């Protein structure tokens, strides 16, 4: 089984690890960095640590659609104090969820261990900053148009576009000194895909181990769950747990979720099943 | 994909169907049980399983009259209001007979019709029957003592039961196989059974998987059975991905969501 290394920290990926989403959007009575904002984040982080979460994914994207805008400084004011406080208190890995080179750079400086980038280090300066940061990076593939199977166009060709993407990104990473063992692959559930396409990606998720990188599956509360079930994203827990269970049975090494206490239970069930499975 | 027939009723087992466990023991009032049954119907549950004596190990032993008084009123009230299949969870021939008379559509028998008069009553009832295999002693693999031989005992049991059923006029297409999660198995044995559950389709019967809130979940997680929802949903998901046609559960609303997700994933497996 692969070992993931971030400077002095190491994680053996011999099982599915849970990454808990800690969004640090303040409530409507708080500002980033204020006492109540940091307290609320730290209490959530402590619950994640107690539950056995392996990564805390800190993201400064606004989840408040009624807030008009968020300045870069405000985003830094919301992520940097929380990262600093967690880093000083817990050994748990911290992920910074960003595509912005400036946020990557500043976040690693105060203790982030991993960069989770839905733009796969393609923003200006992001590749250079990730190389200097010397931490692992999750690269997400954001497919453009769907591409059907020639032999049965009811289904997708899941591999042509990501193969080209990955070979180019691994080459780019190598060119700035980021070795392939620092990379994690997120195949990119969501982002405009149909329900069929998303569930085909899940159905075939184990085939993505062929690229030789650990897999991150992020399905939690996404439209592939709540539109299938015709519910609001807040009613989507059970469906999200089923997606997490199927991904864990297919060996996804990192499962990125909102509902981390419940997901810790399902990866334990999956690991017990895998331990009693033949080969 | 098989078709299950109970007299006038029919179900096509081309996907995972949910059977909801209806609580009618003090382990409660009649209108609460009917309201729970109505919630099951609205959620899309295919079978309502009614039992007046629990089959959990260590459960109280219930008199015959008490078992009848627990199940007959709720079966009648559901049958009057809904077309949903009712299962009677019993090993007693007298309960089987009286339950079908007031509306039960399926017999779920942990003792696989081995109790006195059960086989003849099931035949006269002319309804499908879930037969559970209850292995009394583990059997390890002859070449690997760390793992179980999952098939020798159930194969011998099923051939005997299928032949006994045929002798009283119960055809194979009436039979459902429950491989018997729980019932004193170790954690390893229970999870190997789950890990290999798709191998049990070889016997040509629809499978019933019932793992909900059992010790294989709450003792694995080291939690109280009341905290076993998420783990039970994972078990249900694994069983549904392995094609179990009937999944028997307490948390029926959540399990309908997981079987929908499983069905969508199975539909996209090219």
């Amino acid at each position: 089984a692969m070992k993931l290394i971030s400077k002095n920290k190491s994680l053996l990926l011999d099982r599915s690890h849970v990454m808990g989403i800690l969004n640090v959007t303040p409530d409507s009575f708080s500002d980033g960095g204020q006492f109540t904002h940091l307290d609320a984040a730290l209490k959530q982080a402590e619950k994640m640590v107690k539950a056995g979460v392996s990564f805390i994914d800190i993201g400064g994207e606004s989840t408040r659609p009624g807030a008009p805008e968020v300045s870069l400084q405000e985003e830094l004011d919301r992520v940097l104090p929380i990262i600093e406080a967690i880093h000083q208190r817990f050994d748990t890995w911290i992920s910074i969820d960003t595509s912005k080179a400036v946020v990557m750079e500043e976040a690693v400086k105060v203790g982030a261990d991993l960069i989770n980038d839905v733009r796969a280090l393609q923003e200006p300066n992001a590749l250079k900053v990730a190389a200097e940061a010397n931490v692992p990076v999750c690269l997400m593939h954001m497919q453009g148009q769907p591409r059907t199977m020639q032999t049965n166009p009811s289904y997708q060709d899941l591999f042509t576009d990501i193969s080209s993407f990955l070979s180019e990104r691994i080459d780019a990473c190598q060119s700035v000194g980021i070795a392939k063992d620092k990379l994690i692959l997120d195949p990119g559930f969501g982002f405009g895909k149909t329900l069929a396409h998303n569930y085909q990606l899940l159905a075939e998720l184990e085939r993505f181990h062929q690229f030789g990188l650990p897999l991150l599956a992020g399905m939690s509360r996404k439209s592939m769950v709540f539109k299938l079930l015709d519910v609001e994203p807040k009613m989507a827990l059970s469906g999200s747990l089923a997606c997490a269970t199927i991904a864990a049975m297919k060996g996804a090494q990192i499962i990125r979720v909102h509902d981390f206490e419940q997901t810790m239970d399902i990866v334990k069930v999956c690991q017990a099943t895998l331990e009693q499975s033949p080969h």
